[PDB]
């Protein structure tokens, strides 16, 4: 009854320091650790539910479950409703919910790759992949909970390898050592160990073989994930109900696409989007921040989107602009345009409340309409941020909705910006729930705290009994910052009639269906610099690709070695911008040594040279929930070698960029999956030239000015010529980089667009075209032309991995006008003029 394996010992005191007596008396075993595992555990005779009543349905499955003993938690729901439902061939899904009270939920050969049995009692859900026969779900393996404010289901995972569980700053496989991840929107630093900006509980894991499955619980409250090295995992939420989604792959890539049909494909950023962000707490004028433009520009450094934090607002209020350095706002704006950037600026979710009565439209209307979280007494609960006293809008409320897209509507009229960059949404708190403290009530104080800093789910934020339109802030708070990406997401696309801009810090599973993301007050440090690198991926794992960390870092002061290290890495985070804090020394490009920038130059360079590739790898995800920057184990499973690697990323399948993370490094032992890897150095931009891999560790040269990034052969990639900005870039020629397989083959393609309408795919306002080579030919097929893309110019290609110099290069049957060949390297460079939306034909011998 007692006689448990350690790593298997299920923890019956999750709640509180327990005695032997107390623990025996819980009908549970004490046995103290020899050295955290817990010392209270279940004996397999625990009290869980009993299966009764099961039932078949067209749909699948329904039965009762009743629980006769209760648990040690106050208000056991004993009688609960079983319904699984057998969506599709790879798609499992089944909720527990009371039968008697509707409960808070959140507001979302032919045979399936799993079969699904049951046990009675204790009751269980145990999920076999079919064709291995492989348990991946087995909630068996501990009891069920189910109170009104404390859910527990277990499962033992088929490997120690598991990742998701975000946002937590931790390798890409996280570890189950007996392992806590609490899921609790809060306003921190990021540091290892702490619940931060955003929860998706979701995770996927991979089996022996290299064959994965993914798991989501929908469900937004408070709550504690609790691995063990058997290994298991244990879902403890404060609230809601069970509902359990099994996505079956059965390829990593599969798994995460399943998972982003049930919570949304990404959005499809405009194409200026990708291009290169600055920011900084700190400018402080129309003038200064005029200046960032006109001295990036006069050291021939690319930047697309100026931003502004605080700086513009009159007395840190959303929705104005100070009368000091911001008195010609608008114009700023509008001259930005002229010359072809576009403009962000930070918005908070808080209102100042504090202003006379009639002089500040924001807090007056959203009185008027009722707009704000309220308290006990239905008045709107005030704390403190930025302006002082605030009332916090309520995104779940329609006219919540309806009111902020006039604010962001008429704020728009008066200064032009293209998006939002939404801080502070977790929400954001300078003081304990409001200034006037909170109520003493069971929502307040919760019979199981989850692991969270502060050991309160007040702290940081708003009290969690304060009302909304759906429910208590209780239920509601880990969709704050996702219901605010909704509500900007709508009032831009009503205030602008193009693609939304929306940069969000805190998120939930579903996100990146409406906005970006990126990682908060990182250090500028060389920890910080590696940690993003798992955190990136870690965030296009689930479905948030326009993920990046602030270039050079946030807080402190960085080093002229970290910033063209990190600007280096960064160039290749799909969101890329460089911010910095109010008491930080200038990071900005132009603002280093002559070297150093030389070195951030060609990083910027090389990215927006990618940005044609870059933007069809965002159309991929957007039309079939793919990743944009993925970790190897996505890409190569099999190579079970891959598993752990988190340092080095892949651009979709193709391009495998490996980062100095380190102070004074000149080199870097990278993973080379099997196949051949070429050198991207030997493409021309405006040392081994291949990598011949088994599948082993490479050490490369890494010299400071030096990034590594290898095209692995089989695949082409679509270049574009420079610009300051993508609206000059966007007009440049275009070039092919042509890797072949050593039997001389390749294929790729470009997405084309306008880079910015709505409806592009539905209206079919767009050009897609596919690249092939093979037996020394390079052809072109038009999946389709219109006039966006019909006039795309290719002047030059460049074919890696050819063996032998050759004696004639045609073009449509027409010798070329030139073209190298250069032994060394391999590299046949082709100059051409032909039209990407017309059928060429480019051969060599
Ligand atoms: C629900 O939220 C409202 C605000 O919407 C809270 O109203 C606040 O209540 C306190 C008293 O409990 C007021 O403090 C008093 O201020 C006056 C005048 O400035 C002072 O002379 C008194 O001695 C006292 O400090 C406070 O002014 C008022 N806040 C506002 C903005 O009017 C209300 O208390 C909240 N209800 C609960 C139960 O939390
Ligand atoms: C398990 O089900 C039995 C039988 O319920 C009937 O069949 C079902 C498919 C459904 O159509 C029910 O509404 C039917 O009542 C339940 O046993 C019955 O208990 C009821 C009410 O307490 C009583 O009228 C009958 O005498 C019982 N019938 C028999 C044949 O035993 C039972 O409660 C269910 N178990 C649980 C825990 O829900
Ligand atoms: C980040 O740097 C500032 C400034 O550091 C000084 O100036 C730089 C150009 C560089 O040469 C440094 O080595 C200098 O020492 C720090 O802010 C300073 O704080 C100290 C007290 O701690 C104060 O006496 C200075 O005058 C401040 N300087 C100014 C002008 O702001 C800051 O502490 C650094 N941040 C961290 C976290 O280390
Ligand atoms: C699901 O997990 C349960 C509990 O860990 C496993 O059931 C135990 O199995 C062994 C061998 O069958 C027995 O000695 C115990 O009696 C079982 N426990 C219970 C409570 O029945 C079970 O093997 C797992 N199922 C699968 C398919 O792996
Ligand atoms: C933009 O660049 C200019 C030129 O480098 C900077 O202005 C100089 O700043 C230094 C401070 O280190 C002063 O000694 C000089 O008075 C300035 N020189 C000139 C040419 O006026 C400016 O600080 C930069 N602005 C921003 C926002 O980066
Ligand atoms: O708007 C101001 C900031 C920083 C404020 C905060 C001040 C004290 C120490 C930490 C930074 N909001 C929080 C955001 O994360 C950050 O990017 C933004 O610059
Ligand atoms: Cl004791
Ligand atoms: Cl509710
Ligand atoms: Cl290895």
């Amino acid at each position: 009854q007692c006689d448990v394996p350690p790593n298997s010992r299920f923890d019956c005191a999750p709640d509180k320091a327990i005695t032997q007596e107390q623990c025996e008396a819980r009908g549970c075993c004490y046995i103290p650790a020899k050295q955290g595992q817990p010392w209270c555990f279940f004996p397999p005779s625990y009290p869980s539910y009993k299966l009764e009543n099961l039932s078949s349905s067209e749909m699948g499955y329904t039965a009762t479950l009743t629980r006769t003993t209760p648990t040690f938690f106050p208000k056991d729901i004993l009688t609960l409703r079983l319904d699984v439902m057998m969506e599709t061939e790879n798609r499992l899904h089944f909720t527990i919910k009371d039968p008697a009270n509707r409960r808070y939920e959140v507001p979302l050969a032919p045979s399936p790759l799993y079969s699904v049995e049951f046990s009675e009692e204790p009751f269980g859900v145990i999920v076999h992949r079919q064709l291995d026969g492989r348990v991946l779900l087995n909630t068996t393996v501990a009891p069920l909970f189910f109170a009104d404010q404390f859910l527990q289901l277990s499962t033992s995972l088929p490997s120690q390898y598991i990742t998701g569980l975000a946002e937590h700053l931790s390798p890409l496989m996280l570890s189950t050592s007996w392992t806590r991840i609490t899921l609790w929107n809060r306003d921190l630093a990021p540091t290892p160990g702490a619940n931060l900006y955003g929860s998706h509980p979701f995770y996927l894991a991979l089996e022996d073989g290299g064959s994965a499955h993914g798991v989501f619980l929908l469900n937004s409250n408070a709550m504690d994930v609790v691995l063990q090295p058997s290994p298991a995992l244990s879902w403890r939420s404060t609230g809601g109900i069970l509902d359990v989604y099994i996505f079956l792959g059965p390829e990593p890539k599969s798994v995460v696409q399943q998972y982003l049909d049930v919570v949304g494909y990404p959005f499809m950023p405009p194409y200026w989007g990708l291009g290169f962000h600055l920011c900084r707490w700190g400018y402080s004028s129309t003038a200064i921040t005029r200046q960032v433009v006109e001295n990036m520009t006069r050291a021939h450094f690319p930047l697309d989107v100026q931003w502004n934090d605080l700086d513009y607002m009159d007395s840190r209020r959303d929705f104005t602009f100070n009368k000091d350095g911001f008195r010609d706002f608008p114009a700023m704006v509008q001259e930005l345009h002229q010359g072809g950037r576009r403009y962000m600026m930070i918005v908070d979710p808080a209102i100042s409340s504090s202003g006379p009565a009639g002089s500040y439209r924001p807090y007056d209307e959203g009185l008027r309409r009722g707009v704000f979280i309220t308290n006990e007494t239905g008045q709107p609960l005030i704390g403190k941020v930025w302006p002082g006293s605030t009332a916090f809008p309520d995104f779940t409320n329609p006219t919540a909705l309806a009111w902020w897209e006039d604010m962001v509507a008429e704020f728009h009229d008066q200064v032009p910006f293209d998006g939002m960059w939404i801080d502070m949404n977790e929400p954001s708190n300078f003081i304990r729930g409001s200034e006037d403290g909170c109520p003493n009530n069971e929502l307040e104080n919760p019979p199981y705290v989850p692991g969270v800093v502060g050991g309160t789910l007040q702290a940081a934020t708003i009290c969690a009994s304060s009302h909304q339109f759906l429910s208590t802030h209780y239920n509601l708070h880990n969709l704050y910052g996702l219901t605010e990406a909704i509500a900007s997401h709508r009032a831009l696309v009503k205030a602008r009639g193009t693609r939304p801009f929306v940069i969000s810090r805190s998120t939930f599973a579903g996100h990146g269906r409406y906005a970006g993301h990126w990682t908060g007050d990182v250090w500028s440090s060389w920890e910080q610099l590696a940690s993003s690198v798992p955190e990136i991926l870690q965030f296009n794992l689930l479905g948030v690709p326009l993920v990046g960390a602030d270039v050079c870092g946030f807080l402190g002061n960085t080093s002229e070695e970290l910033c063209v290290r990190w600007t280096q890495l960064g160039a290749f985070y799909p969101f890329m911008r460089n911010h910095n804090s109010l008491l930080s020394l200038p990071q900005e490009p132009y603002s280093f040594s002559e070297p150093a920038q030389q070195a951030m130059r060609k990083a910027l360079t090389l990215r927006y040279a990618l940005l044609p590739h870059l933007y069809t790898l965002f159309h991929q995800a957007h039309v079939a929930g793919e990743t944009v920057a993925r970790p190897l184990f996505l890409e190569f499973p099999k190579d079970s070698s891959t598993w752990t690697v988190d340092h080095q990323l892949l651009w979709g399948e193709a391009l495998l960029i490996t980062p100095v993370l380190q102070a004074g490094k000149a080199e870097v032992t990278g993973y080379f999956p099997l196949g051949t890897w070429y050198d991207l150095q030997t493409v021309p931009i405006e040392r081994e030239p291949a990598i011949h891999s088994e599948g082993q560790w490479v050490t490369l040269p890494a010299p400071l000015d030096t990034i590594n990034v290898h095209l692995r052969a089989g695949y082409i990639i679509p270049l574009q010529g420079p610009g300051l900005t993508t609206t000059e870039s966007r007009q440049q020629p275009m070039a092919l980089a042509v890797a072949l397989t050593k039997g001389g083959e390749a294929r790729g393609e470009l997405f084309w667009d306008d880079g910015e309408s709505l409806e592009v795919l539905e209206r079919g306002a767009y050009t897609q075209v596919i690249f092939l080579a093979r037996n020394n030919t390079i052809v072109n097929e038009l999946v389709r032309v219109t006039s966006e893309g019909a006039g795309l110019q290719l002047q030059k290609v460049t074919v890696l991995g050819v063996a032998t110099a050759p004696q004639q290069v045609l073009s449509n049957g027409v010798p070329v006008s030139n073209f190298t060949y250069s032994p060394d390297t391999k590299v046949l460079d082709i100059c051409v003029s032909l039209l990407m939306g017309e059928q060429f034909l480019v051969s060599w011998c």
